[PDB]
């Protein structure tokens, strides 16, 4: 996959000019047509702000006007029409009206916007075209794209290009060059915000107190959340901190994840108030840092769905889990212990013994000191700590009992387990935010 | 302590406007001003492009130039004294000269710029604005801003927060609110890079292939990390993996790193050709992504100086060097570590047994036939891996061996075991 990514300003304000890139060479007002030409994407994305609008009777005329400007345009240029466009909420008083709301907005709706189109599935090329666009569009697009980047980096490789072309001089300009300003092998960064508290994902912007109690108090959302968010944030910590076996118990519900976003990103988009006599959009309500949360928590979970199974977990299955998850020292430590609890089964096969339903501690052969439950013991040992996690044996006839265990010995949290790694993890996600 | 840092153009071309900023509001032609009276900066930067010059006698009356117009403008406003200003090397075709040079040299010089000028020491509260930014030149110092802080968050607490106003728009703009754009606490992301193959510290912008191979054999730098590079690659990963007797081991010479940025920076001005009557300038040599991976190796280094302790490394120091520089499940796997190393030292004070210079694995009571050192073992128990270290405990007469073990009892690679682990670690990194 390789997808080109735009920030766009005011289109028809450009001049005519020549643009040098990749040896070739194109006459135009635009860089789209020979981005195009030279890179060849299997998918463009045009990001412009609100405020290129001409028109207040609605706010879904507003964005019709804006995209059908953007789609003569492309005709004007050699610009193909396998495009998406992202019309996001952009601030300030012009002359062919007024637009009000959050400056932060336009982030959180970019976010939400390419969370839906960059794909979940296989390796990224990302290229970044920032010539045309307003400095703060453009620094929010770059910070959006370079975010949800990170957590695709955990399950694929995602290399990042990012161009801008030389500084428009009005006549002395002959050719502008289009410079590589940035080339990235982006990081592996795991999802490590914790949920924040119901205040932060809607608040509101022009509105009054009780009319803001209202909605906020008819979100669905604000209300499930409040009893799943420490479940969630084991989650997020699983990644985090290297606990092959949290992930897969604690695997989120994608389709509540989606209902959280449409319902948040639903009551945003109904709050804008479009006044058509006197040319004005106030945005009533602005997104939270908890929305952007959401979306990348989705993201997250969208990413690595691929690796979830059916309840009965083995110890093979937590070792390829593990191999696509994690790396350096993390990987190594969990292979480890994995390495630990498998040597055990296999003596125990030798023997011709399969306990079932048996606590690790019993399974590995330990003292009676020590029944407490420690953060230290559950983040050192990969969260396979020994008075949460029960083993069962599946019998089978041995014959090289080395290579068969992994795949008859099945770990799993006790119902106490659970919530006591629950509270350690989430804690620890807290702690280190 | 608190930073503000903003990216300017052109600050002639600016309209005298109004500015309302955290219940407060002011007029005139810059944000900064308001700015710096609601935000109260214990210390100021600007980033300008030097396109901005017009006397071109040669490179030190352009960096002249734009300085002497900044400070007359900085008075103009009162802006005080606490102040630095960052004259980046921009390119493109201007009015009054041309300018030509890779475009990545203005992330590079303002990384390094940068990195002499943020504390590495005590908190940061970084305020960033690029209401009068190029686009580029605004992207590459917000890039470089984060990647420094993000190094700093290693060992102390960052905040960073972005501004940009509603856009001036000439002829309907009443007042200009100052939005924050960004509110976000820096997540600790230490060095993850290995550093590169010799190519790529200085590259050949306009100079040609026969001289530029001259000039890279005349560098000492070069010649002096051709030993070094494996040696930093071990210290970078000692940060990343959890390592913590190779990081302070493999501590870096910041007096020789900041001696290879300055050959380096110093080799890159000598390289701009300045023609007087053409007005043009030319950056024959660019800075490659080594120069960059370099700037953020002695800034992480700076940051961490205060945890080199003193010979001889005792499980003591090993658990305030780890307690202050890992967090998460790193923490407490070394911790872990440690105290099976701890235990043993204890269960041995009890008995009066003082071992000196003894390898690990006999100090643990190892089986034979497992003398193999293996990534696994040394990135999964912190590089305390038994055929590659030796313990001495320095014998003492115990009263509380539990408190006492600690202190007395000293870590050390061999000499081979160090060669070895050099070889793990930076291998690891450049699959990272």
């Amino acid at each position: 996959m390789k997808l080109l990514v735009v920030s766009w300003g005011d289109f028809e304000r450009w001049k005519e000019t020549k643009y040098r890139f990749g040896g070739e060479t194109s006459v135009g007002p635009s860089t789209l047509p020979i981005l195009q030409k030279v890179i060849k994407p299997d998918w463009t994305v045009i990001v412009l702000s609100d405020t290129i609008g001409k028109d207040f009777s609605s706010v879904e005329t507003l964005r019709e006007d804006v995209r059908n400007r953007v789609m003569d345009f492309l005709d004007r240029i050699g610009a193909g029409r396998e495009v998406d466009v992202i019309i996001a909420p952009g601030i300030g008083e012009f002359t062919h009206g007024s637009f009000r709301g959050s400056a932060m907005d336009a982030y959180y709706y970019v976010l939400h916007a390419l969370s839906e189109i960059i794909p979940t599935k296989g390796d990224l090329e990302v290229h970044f075209d920032s010539t045309h666009g307003l400095n703060y569009v453009t620094l929010l697009t770059y910070r959006a794209l370079k975010d949800l980047l990170g957590i695709a980096a955990v399950m694929n490789t995602v290399t990042f290009y990012a161009y801008n072309s030389d500084p428009f001089v009005p006549k002395i300009t002959k050719e502008l060059n289009i410079n590589t300003i940035e080339t990235t092998m982006v990081k592996p960064t795991p999802l490590s915000e914790p949920l924040p508290g119901f205040d932060e994902y809607l608040c509101p912007y022009s509105m009054e107190r009780a009319e803001f109690v209202r909605l906020k108090g008819s979100l669905n959302t604000l209300k499930n959340l409040r009893k799943e968010k420490k479940k969630l944030e084991a989650w997020i910590g699983s990644l985090l901190f290297g606990l092959p076996l949290l992930f897969l118990e604690e695997f989120p519900d994608i389709g509540r994840l989606e209902s959280y976003i449409e319902e948040l990103a639903e009551t945003w988009g109904g709050a804008i108030a479009v006044n058509a006599e006197e040319k004005a959009v106030t945005r009533r309500l602005a997104f939270g840092s908890g929305f952007g949360t959401l979306v990348k928590l989705l993201f997250q979970a969208r990413i690595t769905r691929g690796l979830l199974v059916e309840e009965p977990y083995s110890i093979e299955k937590l070792y390829s889990v593990s191999d696509r998850l994690f790396r350096g020292s993390t990987l190594q430590r969990v292979r480890v212990e994995l390495g630990k609890i498998e040597d055990k089964a296999i003596k125990y096969a030798r023997k011709g013994a399969f306990p079932r339903d048996i606590p690790l501690r019993d399974f590995l052969g330990f003292d009676a000191a020590n029944r407490e439950v420690s953060p230290r013991n559950v983040l050192a040992h990969a969260g396979l700590e020994a008075n949460v996690v029960e083993v069962s044996m599946e019998a089978w006839e041995p014959k090289r009992p080395e290579e068969e265990a992994g795949r008859h010995t099945h770990l799993k949290y006790t119902p106490v387990g659970l919530k006591k790694v629950e509270d350690i993890v989430s804690r620890a996600l807290k702690e280190s935010h």
